């Protein structure tokens, strides 16, 4: 038992993770087969990034301006492209460590791994959810563009995020790995700002079921509720709405704890009336909105990766 | 900016974890050289984890009685011995991924990663405090024994922690890789329990740091405490005693907010007597204490691993 944010073993992943140097500008790209992938303002200086065109920027690079070190390795570039917000820069080497992958984009909602990586190097890895406004909150510094998010699947890896920035709110913003933006967002300096959010209604439903799985039982109740009455209630603290596709999703969870997903709505009716109470849920004194169903069916059974 | 609950990247450790097989037990080994460590309750059955003599069970053992499989690749045992509560499997293949490492013993109040796994295949990653009592709250389900726990320092990984059972509270207890357990607990079924906790002080106050660094000020103040008036409210509240080792260790914190160590405690008092008021710290509305000081230099600075 027990229940712990849990990231994917990053293995696989930082056997792709490279150092791209270009001028002055260092940060990191996924080297998978004989192509790096990296933030495209790599390429931009301090007064570039006011209001950059990109296109006219990389016509004046050469495959010789960029420095590709995979560990104490250098890399030799023999061709580069623009993909949207990522450069493509092909090298003279495939990736012998290059795992079965996908580039996939996730929805607001779901879950994913970061690896932290600066000057190539991985840091640390952690949990992140994709928020409704289309940013991550993250733990990110100076030189962590690139870094990349990941979820594991059997053997394939399917990366869904690559790092570029930091809002001011202190969140982060980034595009898929085909170079397309999470989220309103531009890789130039403007005053953009996050934009506001809401509580993933979902998981904070898969995750009082990890609660009720691990034996936190305090906030359940009797009571129940129908759907339409529970979103009206969502709607006045700031939840999403709950569909009946959300209901089906929590079906799994429902039967193994036999308390209907319509009784757990009601619980968390009460919980977002009255508050806890000086209690505490799977270790917290606020209601967690960053564990999936598949999350909570994943950690409370056992699944693992090869 | 940013501050989340971080692992290390396990890939170093991905590569030394095998599945150990005997009799009807299957539980993860750890591989580095050629030998396997594993928990030595996987000689035992259902009955024998009464009262169980290990050493008379382990002689009436053969080399060929250990399964060991590395993937799917199987390892041929040509010795076995008993350190403590763990097994010694000599095998025939030296791991060629065995990175550098050292076999550590932690303090509580220390933190370290947990490679979780079942069938010797890696499941997720996540950071653990040792509790004041020697106890982790991890994430375990029946098949993780031999899941070890390891921080890393440059290139060389400093095993911490094998995992061996869940006291009935929902907490885990395991051994250093000599095989000798954290805590009072024995690798025989007992009515053992956890035992009384307290709270971590100096690792609150070094999150009360990285809250300050993260923009989170609204807990500051104006007073200040001696060390012996903190230390009077520290243990009405069931918190660690501050030394003035931990204030030594603030230090590098204190400094880089200006916020003396002393002051912060005013603060941790004030927090401790009213509460939050329904505001939140970094994301939480509980104190956090399983962030050493250590681990918030690492993250508000930002360093890295080959
Ligand atoms: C890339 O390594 C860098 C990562 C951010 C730095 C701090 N945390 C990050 O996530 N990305 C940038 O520096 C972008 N600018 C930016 O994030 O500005 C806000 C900021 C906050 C805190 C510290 C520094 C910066 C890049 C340079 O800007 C564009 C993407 C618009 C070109
Ligand atoms: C080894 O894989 C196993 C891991 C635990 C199972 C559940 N979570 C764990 O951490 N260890 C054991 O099964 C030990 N017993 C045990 O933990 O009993 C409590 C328990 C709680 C929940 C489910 C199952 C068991 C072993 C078998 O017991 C001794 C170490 C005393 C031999």
């Amino acid at each position: 038992s027990g229940f712990r944010k849990m990231a994917f073993p990053s293995g696989k992943v930082e056997g792709c993770m490279v150092q791209v140097t270009c001028g002055t500008t260092t940060l990191n790209g996924l080297w998978l087969d004989d192509v790096v992938y990296c933030p495209r303002h790599v390429i931009c200086t301090s007064e570039d990034m006011l209001n950059p065109n990109y296109e006219d920027l990389l016509i004046r690079k050469s495959n010789h301006n960029f420095l590709v070190q995979a560990g104490n390795v250098q890399l030799r570039v023999i061709g580069h492209s623009m993909q949207n917000c990522v450069l493509k820069l092909k090298v003279d080497t495939a990736n012998p460590k290059t795992p079965k992958y996908k580039f996939v984009r996730i929805q607001p909602g779901q879950t994913f791994s970061v690896l932290a990586c600066y000057n190539g190097s991985p840091s640390g890895v952690y949990q992140c959810a994709m928020r409704p406004n289309f940013t991550i909150k993250g733990s990110f510094l100076n030189g962590s563009c690139g870094s990349v998010g990941f979820n594991i699947d059997y053997d394939c890896v399917s990366f869904c995020y690559m790092h570029h920035m930091e809002l001011p709110t202190g969140v982060h913003a980034g595009t898929d790995l085909e170079g397309n933006f999470y989220g309103p967002f531009v890789d130039r300096q403007t005053a953009q700002a996050a934009g506001t959010d809401t509580t993933i209604t979902v998981n904070v439903l898969a995750w009082l079921y990890a609660a009720v799985i691990n034996g936190d039982r305090w906030f359940l109740n009797r009571f129940t509720t129908t759907l339409n009455d529970f979103n009206l209630v969502a709607m006045k603290y700031n939840y999403e709405p709950l569909t009946q596709d959300h209901v089906d999703i929590l079906g799994p969870l429902s039967a193994q704890t036999g308390i209907a997903v319509l009784d757990m709505c009601a619980s968390l009716k009460e919980l977002l009336q009255n508050g806890m109470n000086g209690r505490t849920i799977l270790g917290s004194a606020l209601l967690e909105d960053e564990f999936t169903p598949f999350d909570v069916v994943r950690q409370c059974s056992g699944v693992t990766f090869q």
